[PDB]
């Protein structure tokens, strides 16, 4: 569902908690495409709590096996990122998903 692939390790010990919020940095494209979104470019980290559904289900379990400093390439397959609705107006049906993340910080 989601492939990690790490850029820069992090401690190795560190890792994410249910109902923590994780502080991030993304950059986020359709696989071999174009680039949809950066938090990077705007110097402003994403913050989410892990365990509320609150993001696509591939870059949940991403963050959730990374530890503190981490960054990672996710490739996210269709069904853990938006399926076969895909995203209204800039996530394609059936579309594979790459995110650059780095793990910041937990809190
Ligand atoms: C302008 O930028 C957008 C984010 C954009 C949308 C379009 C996509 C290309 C993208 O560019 O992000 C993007 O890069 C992307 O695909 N992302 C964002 C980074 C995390 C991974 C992924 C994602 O899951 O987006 C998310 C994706 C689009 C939708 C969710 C996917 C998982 C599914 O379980 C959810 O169903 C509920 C819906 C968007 C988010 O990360 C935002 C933060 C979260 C939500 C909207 C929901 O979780 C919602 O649930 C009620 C909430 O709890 C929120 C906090 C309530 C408040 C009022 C809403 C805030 C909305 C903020 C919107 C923001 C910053």
């Amino acid at each position: 569902g989601v492939q990690v692939e790490t850029i820069s390790p992090g401690d190795g010990r560190t890792f994410p908690k249910r109902g923590q919020t994780c502080v991030v940095h993304y950059t986020g494209m359709l696989e071999d495409g174009k680039k949809f979104d950066s938090s990077r470019d705007r110097n402003k980290p994403f913050k989410f709590m892990l365990g509320k559904q609150e993001v696509i289900r591939g870059l949940e379990e991403g963050v959730a096996q990374m530890s503190v400093g981490q960054r990672a390439k996710l490739t996210i397959s269709p069904d853990y990122a938006y399926g076969a609705t895909g995203h209204p107006g800039i996530i394609p049906p059936h579309a594979t998903l790459v995110f650059d993340v780095e793990l910041l910080k937990l809190e």
